[PDB]
């Protein structure tokens, strides 16, 4: 494997953003969302739902009356930005509403509070959304009334729904095929559900990838495959890798430790790395998912003393392609933003063209009227070698 020596460097404290109040909403999203132009985290807010958008560039410490993005009157549980819009930023909130912001180049002066739309339907609170990755303006979210809307941003319709009879419990997470055409949910009544979206067919379900009461997280790898975090009956956590063609029994099942933090998954598609940390957690360990046995391999893991109560991730157009950077972690602690370069050791001059295969870019390969009506496409590609 290329990728055995991959390790995590922390920025400089310089570097970091600091001085801000870290959300203390307990809830299993990762609660920072990072792009090649800002940097957003949920912040504690009493009086209603507030999260921070800064410039990327704007390190140090924050100044307390920072302008913040307010408008929702309840705690913002996910934040989640447009994946073909570095401006455009969406959040799910306790007050039952996502909200769709627009930010300006050169983030706020003043406090935002109307947003470009506020998307109204769930009747409980809000705590995943999840942008299509290549259908123009396409938003999904998920509530606490186990509900599933998938929203056309940009006529502020709800175009799909999925009832409490295809979640008839909390919906733990929601993740989008590499084109959009299926969705991988996971569900507290213990099957992970694969669901083409526009017809509403469930064309793959696991029950029970995990046999603990904790939270199993789900998202689709490399073709064909999806992956688990969850937990034993003794409480101790695993991951897995099921073939979704032959859901009998993973293609590997591995157990991590006794901890009870939920794991967040994070796959990149680039590299068929995933890596994977939970909130309480202070370290992130990353596996190789590949086609010979195991499968699945353990890299190594990026250890610390600090304990992350959220991480971003950022876009692979704002990794620094010319110092081998293949990821960067945004990690939060109580009071502090730290950004976690992932980096792959050459020594060579040249673009490292093996590691930077085409990504998926800024452009939708659809529109949200063409998906709809049941087009499929991956999403449209771009060279990082610019």
């Amino acid at each position: 494997s290329k990728f055995r020596h991959v390790f995590g460097q922390p920025a400089k404290a310089d570097q970091c953003y600091e001085d801000v109040r870290v959300s203390q909403t307990t809830w299993d999203s990762g609660f920072c969302a990072v792009n090649p132009k800002f940097m957003a985290l949920i912040c504690e807010a009493s009086g209603g739902g507030a999260f921070l958008v800064l410039p990327l560039g704007k390190t140090g410490r924050v100044d307390k009356n920072v302008p913040l993005v307010c408008g929702h009157t309840a705690p913002v549980l996910d934040i989640a930005w447009c994946p073909h819009n570095d401006n455009v930023i969406a959040s799910g909130s306790e007050d039952c509403t996502v909200m769709v912001w627009e930010i300006p180049d050169g983030g706020l002066v003043l406090p935002l509070r109307e947003p470009v739309i506020t998307l109204e339907g769930h009747t409980k609170r809000v705590g995943i959304v999840a942008w299509h990755p290549t259908a123009q303006n396409v938003l999904l979210s998920a509530g606490c009334d186990n509900v599933i809307l998938v929203w056309d941003v940009g006529t502020g319709a709800a175009v799909l729904t999925l009832g409490p009879d295809v979640h008839p419990d909390t919906i733990y997470s929601v993740d989008w095929s590499r084109d959009g055409a299926l969705i991988c949910t996971s569900c507290r009544d213990k099957r992970v559900r694969v669901i083409e979206p526009r017809k509403g067919t469930v064309v793959a379900e696991k029950d029970r990838p995990h046999e603990g009461t904790r939270p199993v997280h789900a998202v689709f790898v490399s073709e064909g495959k999806i992956l688990t975090t969850g937990f034993s009956r003794m409480s101790e956590r695993q991951v897995a890798l099921w073939d979704t063609k032959h859901l009998e029994e993973p293609l590997s099942l591995q157990e991590l430790d006794t901890s009870s933090g939920v794991l967040l998954p994070f796959f990149d598609p680039d590299t068929n790395i995933v890596y994977l940390c939970g909130k309480g957690d202070s370290s992130i360990r990353y596996f190789e998912i590949t086609s010979e046995a195991p499968f699945l391999h353990y890299l190594s893991m990026f250890s610390s003393k600090e304990s992350q109560r959220g991480m971003g991730y950022m876009p692979k157009r704002g990794l620094e392609v010319n110092k081998c950077e293949i990821a960067r972690f945004y990690k939060l602690h109580e009071r502090k933003c730290e950004p976690i370069a992932m980096t792959v050791p050459r020594k060579s001059d040249l673009f490292q063209e093996d590691l930077y295969p085409p990504t998926a870019g800024p452009d939708p390969a659809l529109t949200a009227e063409e998906w709809l009506g049941g087009r499929d496409a991956g999403p449209l590609l771009i060279s990082l070698k610019d």
